[PDB]
């Protein structure tokens, strides 16, 4: 039985890898998601220059799940781009580097610079167009005419094939015009769904207070909460872009969510909040649990499930 | 200890009611809802012309919520009419009468009609701007031009307060461009956030199936999934809306749950989920909890915590 995948030109040893932010930050956070289990791993979204981003508490975390504001904290481009360039070792897994410039020229600029290390060292990009914890800056995605603008140059300046991480949405139309958009850019190859689920409010009844401390205690929400958006945002573009890969996140803790999330569409699968929670252990555990459901149901590999989730009558 | 309101020239015992289409659908169900301790009753949202809704299975729940893709199954507004004009025991708690109409005509026709019963028996409108659930026919308030014309004409035609149920947002500029659009009509008196997160996908791992029948599996969201989603709504508006009243609901099963909504800026707080699994007795258990949580705190009323949700700094 076998969890092995073969995408993007590149070798998985299993579709689980750490959600962008998440034990990625540092040189230090590289290396453990490097020597986990998972099968491949994310850089921090980063900007051209550092950031410290957001005063604390700005990430708490609760037994359905967790909120953060963070303001976008890392270590520069310039820094993801040596990692990816002369650090990373590629023969254990293959990397992704995540961008979230807060403008369309600043990811030019990113992607520009990006190319050649692509090109020679097989880095995949990520472009995150859906941060929803920058005051002014409400998610790109939700703009559509914005979103076609980015892939446009993104897509002009970079000329290579690389992946989205897209906000969850909530109606039909918007997953329709949506996907549309995707699709009319052919270097998209895959579309991770989702991000957070955007200014939740987490409130203490003890203390009566918000429990994050930028934009007024509110925030980006992962884990449990989240799990029915995230396999409906997979599905509903696994559907709508027949030709792109779909990448799960939301909601992961257990290799039955994963399943769901596979079943749901999605070739990859990011885990966020419980990575965060129980540490780099729990890709092994994943991986058992993902193995013994698909050993109880006679499914050898990945692909025999993916996307064949039933629909009634 | 008592837990008294005076809202919208009405006089309430406690602030709990049933969400919208929960336990009020039929003529029982609502003479149900009569004789339960709730505060106030709302009806199911009705369309002009009676509805079977949509094929079943159409709703279900979970331990941490439900789904539901119900199509607006109602008796017609014909019947609601007569119920709030010539059933309705007043002198138990107040009624308020929800209309989704799948046009700006259709709602337009319908308020014609609801006025001189407004007028006579002080029936109370809720405008439902929010259902996730016709296929073709998005959420309304999720488009602002269409919101607008929406509530211009209603306002026009009805001529009386009312209120609005709005869908949840994501988005810092979508709560700012939805709270102006409101403040642009006076009649609008109240806003209740939120409808639920729309266009979720449960899926049954053993059977690999999605767990309801009508599109595709997709429905929305309500119970313990949405509570921080609700709260950051009734929030933004209620600190968006200074002249208006928000009614909370979203995820409330306690009355620690409704404390949290209170805190936030709700007057009224409707329970729907909740409701729909535990029944009508859940309004007992939520006054006695909310009642013990003030007196622990030294709360006597609402007025003292209503909106006073702490920051940080
Ligand atoms: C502390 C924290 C930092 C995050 N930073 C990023 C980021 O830099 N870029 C990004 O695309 N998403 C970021 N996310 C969102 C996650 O990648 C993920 O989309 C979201 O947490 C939902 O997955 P989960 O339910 O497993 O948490 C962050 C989430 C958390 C909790
Ligand atoms: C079976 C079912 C039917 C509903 N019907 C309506 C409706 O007719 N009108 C409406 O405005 N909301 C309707 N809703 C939404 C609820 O009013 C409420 O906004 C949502 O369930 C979130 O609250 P909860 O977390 O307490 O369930 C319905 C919800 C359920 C579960
Ligand atoms: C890139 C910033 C993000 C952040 C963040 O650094 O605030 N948090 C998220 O949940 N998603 C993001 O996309
Ligand atoms: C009025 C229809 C609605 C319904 C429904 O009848 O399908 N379900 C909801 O969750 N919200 C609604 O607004």
């Amino acid at each position: 039985m076998c969890l092995k995948l073969n995408l993007l030109d590149h070798v998985f040893a299993n579709p689980f890898m750490n959600a962008a932010g998440v034990l990625c930050s540092t040189e230090e956070d590289l290396r453990c998601m490097t020597a986990s289990s998972s099968g491949a791993l994310v850089s921090k979204s980063c900007t051209s220059a550092p950031r410290d981003g957001n005063p604390e508490p700005r990430y708490m975390a609760f037994p359905l799940g967790s909120i953060n504001s963070m303001g976008l904290p890392n270590l520069g481009f310039d820094f993801y781009l040596k990692y990816a360039s002369d650090l990373h070792d590629y023969s254990k897994k293959p990397l992704f580097l995540s961008i979230s410039g807060l403008s369309v020229e600043e990811n030019v600029a990113m992607v520009r610079r990006l190319a050649p290390v692509a090109q020679e060292k097989g880095v995949l990009l990520e472009l995150n167009l859906s941060c929803p914890n920058v005051p002014g800056k409400p998610q790109v995605a939700y703009d559509f005419e914005a979103m076609r603008t980015y892939l446009q140059q993104v897509s002009l300046a970079y000329g290579l094939p690389f992946g989205v991480k897209m906000p969850p949405y909530f109606d039909i139309a918007h997953f329709d015009t949506a996907a549309a958009v995707l699709n009319e850019f052919p270097l998209v190859k895959f579309v991770t769904c989702v991000n957070s689920v955007g200014n939740g409010l987490v409130i203490d009844a003890e203390s009566e207070s918000v429990v994050i401390k930028p934009k007024q205690g509110f925030g980006g929400l992962g884990g449990k909460y989240i799990l029915p958006t995230a396999l409906a945002n997979v599905n509903a573009f696994y559907r709508r872009c027949p030709d792109k890969l779909v990448f799960g996140c939301g909601g992961v803790y257990s290799g039955e969510d994963a399943f769901l999330h596979i079943l749901a569409g999605a070739s990859m699968v990011q885990v966020g909040t419980a990575l965060q929670e129980e540490g780099p252990g729990i890709f092994t555990r994943l991986e058992d649990e993902l193995l013994e459901i698909m050993a109880r149901k006679g499914y050898r590999t990945l692909e025999e499930f993916r996307g064949r989730v039933k629909t009634i009558e």
